[PDB]
């Protein structure tokens, strides 16, 4: 039996460092025989914004629109819009999500935030309850691959920004653990725009590489004290 | 004399109690005589994508899209497009910036992150150097307002979300503070959908009498330690 991964990238442009790996993700798992799809989220022109437009049918309660609610009916009646419930078939059918991304305020772009907050919603991502362990999407592994403007030593306790794994909590725990998903390590490659061509081509490299073992790799412990130290 | 006031506000709904939430604040910051303007994110349809298309012209280097040094460069030759310079107008001007939203997936709404990511560019809310407290919107304060699906008890150290500071760390400290705002507490109105109508009403009466006093208020340290202590 084979792999199902689902990489969901967010840059504006193919030559991009964010471009070379997600290319190279494609490539190495492709090599390994996995079924690969990627969501451009650019080049779709994905929509961001949690509107009444993503419900194609009778909005419940029209008078006092509540999005969480009419998502929820929606997806039970089958009629929410088919740009999401596209998301929600590859989401579905995957074993892992690669979610591919420049950090833009210690968090993803608007526009990945935005496939966060309509593609994920209750009945389909986790229930009420059914929600972190017994979140909907258990079985399923997540890895984020964070490229920064800021250095590795900018990102330490002791540094102007502090723990790169101070921002993660939110995306990691907040989001993917609650939807039931075993967290694989982030991927962060500190500060391509200011490394040499070949200290570039080296955080490339050590991508591929550790994609090769990929399905071997434990999940990290997705808690308070990953993420925070104490 | 007097103050001014920014809310940018993120919400689908008049009627929602985030909508009651910021008419208080309209009603009584202008009771006070302050000067008060709303970015109403969703009756604006605001584009939260960062794209070329924020760049008006002819862009610095069109062979390879940086969208950070395209923006830098545009704020400089005065060509961003005017749905970022009305923004930035207001912020501008403001004495202190309100942001009220329902918390989505531990962070803003993506309407709201798109807001930040294509609002606060380089040149404008900050430069190299020229950030955190040497941040370029210095001597200004900022609060975000925020209402959650959990309760309380749920955002505590031992609840099931962990401490709220968890994630106000990408907002309060990886945006404003970096920025150059002073932070004051956030303002946290938790669960009240699942709240009497009388407990939703004393929420809101909480925001307009703290409103009253909010220009006697100190800001937070702003610190790895106020967020992840202790
Ligand atoms: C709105 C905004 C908010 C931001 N907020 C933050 C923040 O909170 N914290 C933070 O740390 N940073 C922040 N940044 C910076 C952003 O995270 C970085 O600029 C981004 O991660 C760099 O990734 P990139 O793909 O765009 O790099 P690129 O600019 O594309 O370039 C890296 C370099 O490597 C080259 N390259 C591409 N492919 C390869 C390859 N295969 N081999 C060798 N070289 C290659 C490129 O040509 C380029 O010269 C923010 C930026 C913006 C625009
Ligand atoms: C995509 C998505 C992601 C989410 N992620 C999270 C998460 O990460 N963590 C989390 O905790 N929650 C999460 N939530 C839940 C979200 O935070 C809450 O649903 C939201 O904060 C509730 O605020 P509201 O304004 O929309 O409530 P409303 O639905 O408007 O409900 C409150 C009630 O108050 C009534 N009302 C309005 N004004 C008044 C007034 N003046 N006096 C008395 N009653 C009034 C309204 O009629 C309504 O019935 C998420 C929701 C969505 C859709
Ligand atoms: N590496 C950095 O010094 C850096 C660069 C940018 N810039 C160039 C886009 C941003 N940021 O915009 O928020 C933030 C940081 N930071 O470390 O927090
Ligand atoms: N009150 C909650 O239990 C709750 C509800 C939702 N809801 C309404 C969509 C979300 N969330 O979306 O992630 C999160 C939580 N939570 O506590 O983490
Ligand atoms: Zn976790
Ligand atoms: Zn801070």
């Amino acid at each position: 039996a084979g792999k199902k991964v689902l990489i969901v990238y967010a840059h504006q442009e193919p030559k991009s460092f964010n471009g070379s790996l997600k290319n190279v993700a494609v490539d190495e798992l492709s090599r390994q025989g996995c079924t690969v799809t990627v969501s451009d989220l650019y080049a779709m022109n994905f929509e961001p914004r949690a509107t009444d437009k993503d419900i194609t049918g009778t909005l419940s309660n029209p008078e006092v629109f509540n999005y969480g609610v009419e998502t929820h009916e929606a997806y039970k009646q089958r009629s929410l819009a088919s740009d999401i419930t596209d998301e929600q078939k590859k989401v579905r059918e995957a074993d892992l999500v690669i979610f591919q991304f420049p950090l833009y305020w210690f968090s993803v772009p608007a526009i990945l935030k935005g496939w966060m907050d309509r593609v994920l919603c209750q009945g389909f991502a986790f229930d009420i309850p059914g929600f972190y362990d017994s979140g909907l999407l258990q079985g399923k592994l997540a890895l984020l691959s964070v490229t920064t403007g800021g250095t590795a030593e900018m990102y330490t306790k002791t540094g102007v920004n502090g723990d790169s794994r101070y921002f993660l909590w939110p995306l990691q725990h907040g989001t993917l653990h609650f939807c039931g998903f075993k967290v694989l390590a982030p991927q962060i490659s500190f500060a391509p725009e200011i490394a040499s061509e070949e200290e570039r081509k080296g955080m490339v490299a050590a991508w591929s590489q550790r994609l090769q073992t990929i399905w071997k790799e434990e999940p990290i412990p997705c808690t308070a004290h990953w993420h925070f130290g104490q």
